[PDB]
């Protein structure tokens, strides 16, 4: 007799305590929506960072009468208990918006059980577990560590349904585990990727999307040294009451290399901060988009010939994963637009950013000087501007006596004297490039220049921004940051300022970057191999789609060169629009951000744990409802 | 020796070979002038709140003509640009202000350099 | 009665025969501007002062980021500056905000400060309605008010033109079309052709308040007029907004 509807919610993964990826992320952003829901119901469980966790999480008494309620007693026997065979924890309020409650093993003070739950796993599961690897080291103390803390929480607690979530492989051990032992918990497990996604796409040979059907996927996982990795994935995937993929993309990938068709999909909120003023983005985009123009005059000095009041910024940013991002169609497509652009006579330019880490020496003297000079001329401007103001004022003051028969000065020669000229002339001088001196394609001094993929297709296809080229291009080999000497924004205020985010992706089981461009009014490119492409794909009809500055490229079911081609037509499509259409664009795009919010991505979170009541208790499931529902789906519970 | 309490800074401006200006110089001057305008901008702020203490006293329980607490004048988001200023500044430890502001193009055999270094200063 | 801490500032921009700005008016200006610029100067200082510490920072016993006591900000200097300023803006005991700008020609028979006498809004710090007579037209050029009527309107939040005659009135069409809206009556042109094109309810939140003058005694007309205000001194900034 257990309450399906006072339950309570168990959240567990590696990035808890500390960031290494972006699912430290997700569970971040949606901490407030789900501690809206719980209150102190729900808690996070991750293995303790010793280095880190102070800065992060609030430590607090757990032995304490009033740390817990009355009905969480169980969750505090269930500590104790933990806390009398030796195992060491710290429990807390992750110190984010929310604030949640944190149970952080110490995997050290466990340590000692390495040998006989590596010998069990390896006889219940078949899971091996080389020495040298670390990390499933890790997983599988954890593994062992959890399940027998959600063990001991289901002894003590006869009040509440308890659902147990765990986030990728590194965190998937106790799954099989809590099946095998038969634990009265019910359980979700999501992946945010697949291990052989990832591993038969680093390459870049392989046809991915038309071959995975037809992968050995034992004989692929031993092969890349990843087998026992793959084994964890497996059997969290098959022991979960309910399986969970963050894509409809990745749900396909996942189906067919984990070889269990995926319950429904979890797709990454956003935690959106809403102004009190609907337009005050699109100020932002004019106020950020004019420390670029800065940016612009500087590395363009001395070859300053195109309009800023007509030139759109195109953007891809992200890690370096040159096949997987497709900084390759980017460059490639960029070069044809360049083609279209000149063909057409339009006088409109694209200036190409590239923002992606690599080795490199910090900004090259070019840069810098560059930017020194402009702001060497700004200021000579501004003396000789006061010098013209009292010229002016006085005039003003004067008229009609002495002479002054006109009201305002009329000729230049009046206002603008001539040391005025000798100094405005020499920091004109300052600006003058040699002779058949180019802007560069790049900001830094490179550690491996000549083998550096963006940089060489750049120079293969020739984009050297000279003067009759309509596209011009910049790589900024290093992450975006208002400390930047030369662009001093932060990358959220960059994107603001552009025009157009371009992530033509061939592997990315979700999209924070478009997304997040997105949230910032942005319009974007996208693929429908992208799980945020793929999502919104299934959303919006894709025509209707362009109107909300969301383009999809088809890199599924298209020819490589007949993908690009599109890529180039959505290009040239948006450069061909007016500002006032751009901005009204951006009007649309910024609506859809919304969608993205925790407040409605978070229903489909809520749809998984109702699934895993669901089949847990069909029986007392059914009795809250009416009738019986289809449980075949999270789609066809709800 | 004598625990004076001056600082010589010491010029030399004498043309020889080089390749400009180097990196570090650039850099410097650079993130310096970044400081200068989040001051400013800071400051602007600072104003705001100072007048509207001026023109506000005695009223709404201002007992004091001036403001006598940073906190009223100083905020979160003030302090958090402009410890990301005075970061940026920060040099690895143990790196010490160069000796020269021009990467040179033969600076092992420069007689200037070999003074310097000579004489260790 | 509802103790709302909002605070209404109403102004009546119509012409009346005049003596041009009370000294009291120029002054007053004048005094706020070099509370301004004294301001200015100061907050220079302190950016040299800010400046120096974070330059110098963990140098010399700067063992902070930055300064954390305001007396390493604010010298003596300052203060005596700012405070001569702020006695400056020191109006004797009792003496309230004036209700009007300008020395008026027959003051003792306005129709208007009579009115506002017989109500007694005096601008008293109790009163949540502040009232400004400015009988002359806008102009940019006006020393005290330097707007163009336009322009003010456009700083505005609610025009209320309560006309019982008005054959067509831009004054609240104008403020439509600049964003701003508006009450008027049901007998002028504007009102009943905008009456005319959106229902009742809807008319509000598009900005066009329609006070009845026509089928309601003066007094209920008033009083609708008070629900009109009322209601939209209720707003939040997001709702004026949209
Ligand atoms: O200059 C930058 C560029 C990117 N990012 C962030 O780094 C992440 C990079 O995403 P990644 O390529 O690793 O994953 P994807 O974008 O494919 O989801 C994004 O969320 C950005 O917010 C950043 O912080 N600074
Ligand atoms: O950068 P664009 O697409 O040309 O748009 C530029 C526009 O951005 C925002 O809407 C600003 O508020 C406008 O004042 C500006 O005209
Ligand atoms: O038509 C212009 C104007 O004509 C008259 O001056 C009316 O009094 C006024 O209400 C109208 O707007």
């Amino acid at each position: 007799s257990r309450d399906l509807q006072n339950h309570l919610l168990f959240e567990t993964a590696t990035e808890v305590a500390n960031r290494v990826g972006g699912i430290y992320s997700v569970l971040k952003s949606k901490a407030p929506i789900t501690v809206a829901q719980y209150k102190d119901h729900y808690h996070l469980i991750g293995p303790l960072n010793k280095a880190t966790y102070q800065n992060e999480v609030d430590i607090l008494d757990w032995k304490k009468p009033e740390a817990f309620s009355d009905e969480m007693r169980p969750v505090q026997h269930a500590l104790q208990t933990m806390e009398s065979r030796g195992v060491h924890f710290v429990y807390g309020r992750w110190l984010i918006e929310g604030a949640p409650k944190v149970i952080l093993f110490d995997l050290d003070s466990v340590r000692g059980y390495s040998n006989e739950w590596k010998g069990d796993l390896w006889s219940l599961v078949g899971i091996p577990s080389p020495e040298n690897d670390f990390e499933t080291n890790d997983a599988i103390l954890l593994g062992y560590t959890v399940a027998w803390f959600l063990g001991e929480v289901a002894h003590l607690d006869s009040q509440h349904a308890i659902v147990a979530h765990f986030h990728q492989w590194l965190a998937g051990v106790a799954l099989p585990l809590c099946r095998k032992r038969r634990i009265d918990v019910v359980t979700i497990f999501t992946t945010h990727a697949t291990l052989l996604g990832r591993y038969l796409c680093a390459s870049g040979s392989f046809d991915f999307y038309n071959c995975l059907e037809s992968v050995d996927v034992d004989h692929e996982a031993g092969r890349f040294g990843i087998y026992h990795r793959y084994c964890i994935e497996r059997a969290a995937a098959h022991s979960a009451d309910v399986f969970t993929t963050v894509s409809q993309i990745t749900a396909f990938e996942a189906e067919h290399l984990l070889k269990r068709k995926p319950d429904g999909i979890l797709p990454n909120g956003l935690n959106v901060i809403k102004f009190q003023a609907f337009h005050e983005f699109q100020n932002l985009h004019a106020l950020k988009k004019e420390k670029i123009n800065d940016f612009v005059r500087g590395h363009f000095h001395g070859c300053f010939d195109f309009d800023l009041d007509n030139t759109l910024y195109f953007f891809i940013a992200g890690r370096y994963e040159y096949k997987n991002k497709g900084a390759d169609m980017f460059i490639e497509a960029l070069a044809r637009l360049n083609y279209r652009l000149k063909v057409s006579g339009s006088k409109k330019t694209v200036v190409a950013f590239i923002v992606m880490p690599a080795k490199n020496n910090s900004f090259t003297v070019e840069a810098l000087k560059g930017q020194a000079e402009v702001r060497a001329l700004e200021n000579t401007v501004h003396e000789v501007t006061t010098s013209i103001g009292k010229r002016i004022f006085d005039h003003a003051i004067r008229y009609p006596h002495n002479g002054l028969t006109t009201e305002l000065p009329t000729d230049l020669g009046e206002l603008l004297k001539s040391s005025d000229k000798v100094m405005l002339k020499r920091r004109i001088l300052a600006l003058r490039r040699p002779e058949g001196q180019l802007p560069p394609i790049v900001t830094h001094n490179m550690v491996d220049d000549a083998n550096d993929l963006i940089l060489n297709k750049i120079r293969q296809v020739q984009l050297f921004n000279s003067p009759s080229d309509r596209v011009k291009m910049i790589f900024h080999p290093e992450f975006l940051n208002a400390n930047n000497p030369i662009l001093g924004l932060d990358y959220d205020e960059f994107v603001r300022g552009c025009h157009l985010g371009v992530f033509p992706s061939y592997y990315e089981p979700w999209g924070y970057t478009p997304a997040e461009c997105t949230v910032m009014g942005v319009p974007s490119i996208t693929t429908n191999v992208s799980g945020f492409g793929s999502y919104m794909e299934d959303l919006i009809e894709t025509n209707q789609a362009k109107d909300y500055g969301i383009y999809i490229v088809d890199r599924r079911f298209k020819a490589p060169d007949e993908s690009v081609e599109q890529l180039v037509d959505y290009m040239e499509e948006f450069v061909k629009k007016t500002r006032r259409q751009r901005i009204n664009q951006r009007n649309r795009t910024e609506r859809l951000s919304d969608l993205l919010d925790w407040k409605r991505m978070g229903l489909e979170y809520v749809k998984a744990r109702q699934l895993a009541l669901r089949r847990g208790y069909p029986d007392q499931f059914r009795e809250l409802v009416g009738e019986e529902l289809n449980d075949s789906n999270m789609d066809a519970l709800a």
